[PDB]
């Protein structure tokens, strides 16, 4: 009752998914029958830059690469449920891919919100089912103009406002390293696909960590650029006109060099003419390729989310190896992180009390992976306030969250917007006072159990800071959880001892062997330097 | 209850008085040591040539500085454009980095550009005696490029006006005719540069405030895309409003000066001092291109009826561009009335004017602001009542009153998304016609003093490109003839409401006054916009360049 439309949308969606996967399988079986002697292990394990080179030279055909990757994608989906839709168009695009394109012949996976002609971008929401996109979004257009072959849409958590990966339409995506673990989110399908070898390169989006969480959780690299570095034209969203905390799109891949290639390919005249609102900043190769010693700011904890033992070791070990390689490591923590998270970020994202966002869920199921977010956002402003005052003496983090997700006037939004602006300049001034080039931080990990990211909201602290600040931030895998890391987690307390701390301890249990990352940060518009730094970390920690 | 406002006015005026005297003493001292200097020759050199002679050593920085300072002082007598002498600039003149791209060039500053030790009053008593503690970012960059910022220039009270009077420093007059407005909000720059007292200046623009004074005073100005330059350290009176973005940019006697200024500002100094600005270098080759252009144009926006002079300016410019081999294509951005009445008005007054109005608590309201303060104070329910009453007869006025009401953050999100969609819709329109640039009328000629505040509708030509956030500049192309002026008797406006009636009267008695056109390009295309401005300037006034 009130879910008949919702149930119909799920039924039709699951059938579209089933039919896409069947279509993929038949295409693959057909190719393999014609090409039984093809070494697919050789092809799949090629680093993207090498694959690109052999495609450009003609040593590998676009068909060989496409169908080999398609088969692997179909196979890894069995254990992960990361693919929602096969972009059927892509065999004709495969044979029309511009030949001198920088991504010529390269299969690329897309987060479901990247609009693709003839396909739904459901976001797991019933209201977006049977609403196929009338055209490719700008970044998909540019990928195609650079010779890339977008081949799949990958799963997201319902609404994308989550760092887990389940919705009522396509269901739950699972981490390929351990099926009881979350692949992270909201680009969770991308993390799981790329992380199991089913795609050499993908695109995701990030408003609170959604490129960096699935990258870290699935053992892959990811970059969230400055928000307006790449075009968001034609991206499917669910809140419109919230500009306090901007969304950013960026690459995900198996190595840092893939991120740089993808950025280089996207930052071309095609993109700049298709979307004039994006500043025409070409990829500065000389900055990316530079090898000068760096002043590297670093912290082991943000004093908000206690790092897991694995997180702290990964950070410390990276710091140490950077110092051994000639870099100057400088203790640095951005000022007033509780403010940035509780007031600026929470208030920016929910200035209207959650009302606009909540329109999406009307008549829909609420996926269990979203926790109580929808229930909480729905509370009357006065009750958010009362409950906040009652909780403040015991659980001030919870109290501050509740108080700052209440509706407000446009006058108060201006005030908040100016505070975000002044806070950005404050941290820039702090950074300049220490003469930093870059900043090295912990990254959330290892992967949390399925359906717990929605109950561990405080753990977005490490990522969300750089959305608030709108700094480029990316993640690099540096280590895996040891027996000792995992045993030490038994003693994890957290700084607050509220429900978010309590859950995280349990959610990270049984994590031996799982990948753990560090986060690399630079100033606004310094994507190339941020990537240069990520490259250094990758050279030192996975040589 | 105005004891506080009167005291601020008394103090402000003594500071201005003292600044002007310090200038006079400095100028007389220099002149007695340099009786043979050909100041006229120096003052009439185009900025490019002035810069070359400074860089070569042919002209000394002191000769250029004290000669322009003398002129600024002289021309202030009839204009009241200068509020403050930036006294430390003589030590800056002696420390000017020698290879700076603006080495030795005196630069005038709109009063809102924070300068260490000096107020940025904005004409408001509450900001009087509250001196800035550091130079704003663009002032630091100008100084790192060897430039000598030398004066603060007058603005209308609060800057939310295209006239130029405040209760503290008084009224700035147009140098072409003293009964006329110099425009604004950067009116002091318009008046100072337009009478020869500065080779280069900086202004700001949220609804035309670079372009109005440039057109009214017969000089060139550019309003770039909002975030092309750093707004760090700019004094404003409303903060956090991002729907209709503020922009800053150069004003000068020729287009080439605007290009040099941009080139000097878009350097590593700026990009490192404000990392929030995309580090887009000035693309010389784009500015210098001589390829034919696809030029969209309109002779009227169907909102503000152009003066006979505005319309002749546009048509003559259009015909010379056609004769120079460019393709002139009719083009009008869609839904202008909606862009102005809903998006622009709603964007500037999303909070009903409350944040803005705090600035006037305890202050005199300058007559040049018209009835804006009185109207913004009206209760939201009364604005709504009056809107419904006026709608049948005066739909523009009704729309204005309706869209200046306070709203929720939810409704502001909706408006902000509508601004975004609108920008993409005009972009789609532009690409569908494969335009390079767009030629539009520019409001001219100068309105009588104290009438801009009563002719709000006339911001339509300029305000549209703040809404869209496109680079837009203006170039003087002609002057009002007796024929043009007589034709004002046949001017009715499209609506016949007070705005039309005030504008008709206000644009009369303007023979000999300068009239401009507006030049527009897509976001981040300042170089192409300047390329096009350069082309208009050369075809219409070929002696402003070689
Ligand atoms: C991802 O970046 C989303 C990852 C963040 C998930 C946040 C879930 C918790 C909910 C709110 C947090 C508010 C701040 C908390 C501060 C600390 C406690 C006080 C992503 N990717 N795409 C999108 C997205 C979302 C909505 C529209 C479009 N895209 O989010
Ligand atoms: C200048 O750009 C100000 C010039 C514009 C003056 C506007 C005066 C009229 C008031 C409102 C107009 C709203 C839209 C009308 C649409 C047509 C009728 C429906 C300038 N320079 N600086 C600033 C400024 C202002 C505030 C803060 C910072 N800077 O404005
Ligand atoms: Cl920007």
């Amino acid at each position: 009752t009130g879910r008949q439309k919702a149930r119909g949308a799920a039924t039709r969606a699951r059938q579209k998914q089933r039919a896409s996967l069947e279509t993929m399988d038949k295409a693959v079986q057909r190719f393999r029958l014609q090409n039984p002697d093809l070494d697919s292990e050789a092809l799949l394990t090629l680093p993207l830059l090498q694959l690109v080179q052999k495609l450009q030279s003609g040593e590998l055909s676009p068909e060989a690469v496409f169908f080999t990757y398609l088969g692997k994608a179909w196979e890894v989906n069995k254990g992960t449920n990361c693919v929602t839709s096969y972009l059927t168009d892509c065999e004709t695009q495969l044979s029309q891919a511009p030949r001198q394109g920088l991504l010529y012949g390269v299969p690329v996976s897309l987060k479901e919100c990247f609009s693709y002609k003839g396909h739904d971008s459901t976001l797991g929401l019933s209201l977006n089912e049977g609403m196929p996109s009338e055209s490719d979004c700008v970044v998909v257009q540019v990928l195609k103009l650079q010779g890339a072959v977008p081949f799949v849409h990958t799963n997201v958590p319902q609404s994308m406002f989550s760092y887990d990966c389940s919705n009522p339409l396509f269901g739950q995506t699972m981490n390929p390293w351990k099926s009881s673990k979350s692949p992270g989110g909201s680009s969770g399908g991308e993390g799981a696909l790329i992380g199991s070898g089913g795609s050499p390169l993908g695109l995701g989006t990030d408003i609170g960590g959604s490129i960096r969480f699935p990258s870290a959780f699935c053992g892959i690299c990811g970059l969230k650029p400055t928000g307006n570095r790449l075009s968001k034209s034609g991206l499917k969203g669910c809140v419109y006109g919230q500009t306090a905390v901007q969304l950013s799109l960026g690459p995900m891949a198996r190595d840092v060099e893939s991120l740089a290639l993808c950025l280089k390919a996207l930052l071309c005249e095609h993109l700049f003419t298709l979307d004039p609102t994006v500043p025409p900043l070409p990829f500065r190769e000389e900055v990316y390729r530079s090898s000068r010693p760096l002043r590297v700011g670093y912290y082991e904890t943000d004093n908000y989310t206690m790092p897991s033992p694995a997180m702290r070791r990964a950070l410390i070990e990276t710091k140490q190896r950077l110092e051994a390689a000639g870099h100057t490591l400088i203790p640095f923590l951005p000022n007033n992180i509780p403010y940035a998270l509780e007031v600026l970020s929470t208030g920016g994202l929910f200035s209207d009390g959650g009302r606009s966002f909540l329109q999406n869920f009307k008549g829909d199921f609420v996926d269990p992976c979203l926790g109580d977010l929808i229930l909480i956002l729905r509370l009357p402003s006065w009750f958010k306030r009362l409950l906040s005052l009652l909780l403040k003496p015991l659980f001030p983090r919870l109290a501050a969250f509740l108080n700052n997700m209440r509706p407000r006037s446009a006058e108060k939004l201006w005030k908040l917007q100016h505070e975000i602006e002044m806070y950005r300049q404050s941290v820039i001034a702090q950074w300049k006072a220490m003469n930093l080039d870059v900043l090295l931080t912990p990254m959330l990990g290892p992967a949390l159990d399925l359906n717990t990211p929605g109950r561990a909201t405080g753990a977005v602290s490490y990522t969300m800071l750089y959305n608030c600040l709108d700094f480029p931030a990316g993640v690099v895998p540096v280590t895996t959880v040891t027996a000792e890391d995992d045993a030490q987690m038994e003693l994890y307390k957290g700084y607050f001892g509220d429900i978010w701390d309590i859950i995280l301890k349990k959610a990270m249990k049984n994590s031996v062997g799982l990948p753990v990352a560090v986060q690399c940060v630079a100033l606004p518009w310094q994507e190339e330097l941020c990537l240069r730094f990520m490259r250094e970390v990758e050279q030192l920690m996975t040589p």
